[PDB]
């Protein structure tokens, strides 16, 4: 796959469409799109393990972590594959997401197709919060919206 | 992937949950679950190429057809990989789905993870309707509900 897409939905007002683009399989994945309905400021943004939305975002499981590492920010060597850090929403409640990551992929062992993108209630502390929770979820709080990441053209 | 799941939703009343299981990478896939909101009778049931629900079911594209064959029934040799035939809705508008298929897979190229499962308005003629449309879509008509197929626990 060179392209994937995800429609984020939730219980509240948060919704958006996120694109993924991977020009070649050994390469960075570009992640971009708009999420609306977000409170101004930082929001945890992660690929979770399962593409299961039968119980809404809850059934997506934990951060996609095939290497069994601790939670970090996207720039850390120590991080979950699904750790994409934060996205920032402006004063009109919009996050114009623009991220490039070389750890996630659209194929192979780190492939994120069929898993769930989740945007969170609060800022991801990027594993720096000094508690156990920080090393697991970054303390990003509730799952506001999510969707299954699908193959696109 | 040994397990997958799909939540079907549409613009109308049609909704359901379909599970997939594949014990061995070269074995058949079990497909089961339930869909409600369906008029009594036969309804086309296919995996469509793209897991793109930005336009709802419309953006999923045509039947998943990596081998460029003509539309057929699940037990034909000449079929699209995504061709899973008909589900049957009972008098109470519920289809109980129980299928086993040897052509789709949850890994490799015929992999349906991250593609879209669609339930159609009409009966799939399994490609024997004797017109062009039959060899493409089986004349199953509109897309009543769909979801992206995701990796499950
Ligand atoms: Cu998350
Ligand atoms: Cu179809
Ligand atoms: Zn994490
Ligand atoms: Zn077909």
């Amino acid at each position: 796959a060179t392209k994937a897409v995800c429609v984020l939905k939730g219980d509240g007002p948060v919704q958006g469409i996120i694109n993924f683009e991977q020009k070649e399989s050994n390469g960075p994945v570009k992640v971009w799109g708009s999420i609306k309905g977000l409170t101004e400021g930082l929001h945890g943004f992660h690929v979770h393990e399962f593409g299961d939305n039968t119980a809404g975002c809850t059934s997506a499981g934990p951060h996609f972590n095939p290497l069994s590492r601790k939670h970090g920010g996207p720039k850390d060597e120590e991080r979950h594959v699904g750790d994409l850090g934060n996205v920032t929403a402006d004063k009109d409640a919009v996050a114009d997401v623009s991220i490039e990551d070389s750890v996630i992929s659209l194929s192979g062992d780190h492939c994120i197709i069929g898993r769930t993108l989740v945007v969170h209630e609060k800022a991801d502390d990027l594993g720096k919060g000094g508690n156990e929770e920080s090393t697991k979820t970054g303390n990003a709080g509730s799952r506001l919206a999510c969707g299954v990441i699908g193959i696109a053209q």
